[PDB]
């Protein structure tokens, strides 16, 4: 049974809930992120920032079957066009916003990287990608305000692929957490 979450801890509780089994439901995980009211005061120990890129700031390490993270975009951050090593990928932001620009994956063959679509996620939106959908890129392009999102992955992953939107080549990259509940890990 879905419950408004009432603050952070309580989402984290609930989603200790909903992966408590083996498969996830995807648009229950989705509305509860989506129901968690941003009260930046819960959250303010995670929203570590870095001057010249974004960081990822662990806030929860489930139950063995999710990690969540806050991430925090300073104006002008992004993400490389990315996949998420089949796990479910949820994104909710936490304050600002965010452009996601989804991308076909590529074929052999090496071309551009045509983007299919592009929105703007705004405060509380939560956003949900996967494999089987495509891969993205995620990017703080305002001037002025600086963007955090809380990101819930199932099964946790550490390595992901950076696709090149020039010809579609992909690289595997270490994913690493600038801090972890709430402790600066260099
Ligand atoms: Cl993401
Ligand atoms: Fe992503």
């Amino acid at each position: 049974e879905l419950l408004k979450p009432r603050t952070l801890a309580d989402l984290i509780r609930i989603l200790h809930e909903l992966f408590a089994g083996d498969e996830v439901n995807v648009e229950e995980v989705q509305a509860v992120l989506e129901a968690y009211e941003s009260n930046p005061a819960e959250w303010a120990l995670y929203a570590k920032f870095d001057q010249y890129r974004y960081t990822r700031n662990l806030v929860d390490q489930g139950n063995g079957k999710f990690n969540l993270m806050i991430l925090c975009w300073g104006e002008g951050h992004g993400s490389s066009i990315h996949d998420h090593t089949d796990s479910h990928a949820f994104l909710k932001l936490l304050q600002g916003n965010l452009k996601e620009t989804l991308f076909d994956w590529p074929d052999k063959k090496s071309n551009e990287m045509i983007k299919k679509s592009e929105r703007t996620l705004r405060e509380n939106q939560c956003a949900y990608i996967n494999d089987s959908i495509g891969l993205h890129r995620v990017e703080n392009v305002s001037h002025t305000e600086p963007a955090v999102s809380l990101h819930l992955y199932s099964p946790p992953f550490d390595t992901c692929h950076a696709f090149d939107q020039r010809t579609g080549h992909k690289n595997k990259v270490t994913m690493t957490f600038h801090s972890k509940f709430g402790i600066r890990t260099p």
